[PDB]
């Protein structure tokens, strides 16, 4: 699976027919159609930098994975009664600065998007159990607007040189990804899906109102990762953002 013409978002529905389901992600958030929900509590994140484990080139992207054997690193609040356990963060980007976010806001496309992913450790005992459950996953999305270089990305960007080709992996330790979140945690929430196969409709999306910055040159560092395995002809990871999907009657709630 990838973002090419023959393995990309338009091809996913042949093995994953949920791609055409009613709770698919990402979406365009129309702010005139959001419903302010008074019952939404503030997002609370409390992550232990010691849970940072590994950075991996997965061919179409890179993932930073976390130790998830215990509740050292948790998300609570917002729409949730259950505590969610941090397990990964990653980014999405586009071929040029003009697009690359997954979510849009009032049709506006940003240059990239951060995803911070968690699984419901109150109700389930593993990511594998949680992955397919309607209440199983919680992902914070942060829209990334091209502009000033973001110094909080530095450890992540410095690590990429050790995972240049598909399947390379390296230790990635002592990192608290709450340092990447915007200063305001005002958010939108809706019920949706993984944005990559297998596209399970198991994700409660938390989309931050406030963007964070990224430079043109930092985006170029993402696009210079290689989708090929070592020794093959180099094939840059140009883009990995899924198009926005129909809301199909879902309501986006606003904390603000
Ligand atoms: N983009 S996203 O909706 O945040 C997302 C994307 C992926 C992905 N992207 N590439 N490969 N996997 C993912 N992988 C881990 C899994 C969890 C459960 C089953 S597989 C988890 C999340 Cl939440
Ligand atoms: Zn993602």
């Amino acid at each position: 699976w990838g973002y090419d013409d023959k393995n990309g978002p338009e091809q996913w529905s042949k093995l994953y027919p949920i791609a055409n389901g009613n709770n698919q992600s990402p979406v365009d958030i129309k702010t005139s159609e959001t419903k302010h929900d008074t019952s939404l509590k503030p997002i609370s994140v409390s992550y232990n930098p010691a849970t940072a484990k590994e950075i991996i080139n997965v061919g179409h992207s890179f993932h930073v994975n976390f130790e998830d054997n215990d509740n050292r690193s948790v998300l609570k609040g917002g729409p949730f009664s259950d505590s969610y356990r941090l397990f990964q963060f990653h980014f999405h980007w586009g071929s040029t600065n003009e697009h690359g976010s997954e979510h849009t806001v009032d049709g506006v496309k940003y240059s990239a998007e951060l995803h911070v992913a968690h699984w419901n450790s109150a109700k389930y005992s593993s990511l594998a159990e949680a992955a397919s459950k309607a209440d199983g996953l919680a992902v914070i999305g942060v829209l990334m607007k091209v502009g000033e270089a973001n110094p909080k990305l530095q450890k992540v960007l410095d690590a990429l040189q050790a995972i240049k080709t598909k399947g390379k992996r390296a230790p990635f330790t002592n990192f608290d990804p709450s340092t990447l979140l915007p200063s305001s945690l005002d958010f939108w929430t809706y019920p949706g899906s993984l944005t990559h196969p297998p596209l399970y409709e198991s994700v409660t999306w938390i989309i931050c109102k406030e963007s964070i910055s990224v430079s043109s040159e930092q985006l170029a560092q993402f696009r210079s990762l290689l989708s090929n395995v070592e020794g093959d002809n180099a094939v840059p990871m140009q883009h990995n953002n899924r198009p926005t999907q129909p809301l199909k009657g879902r309501t986006v709630r606003a904390s603000f």
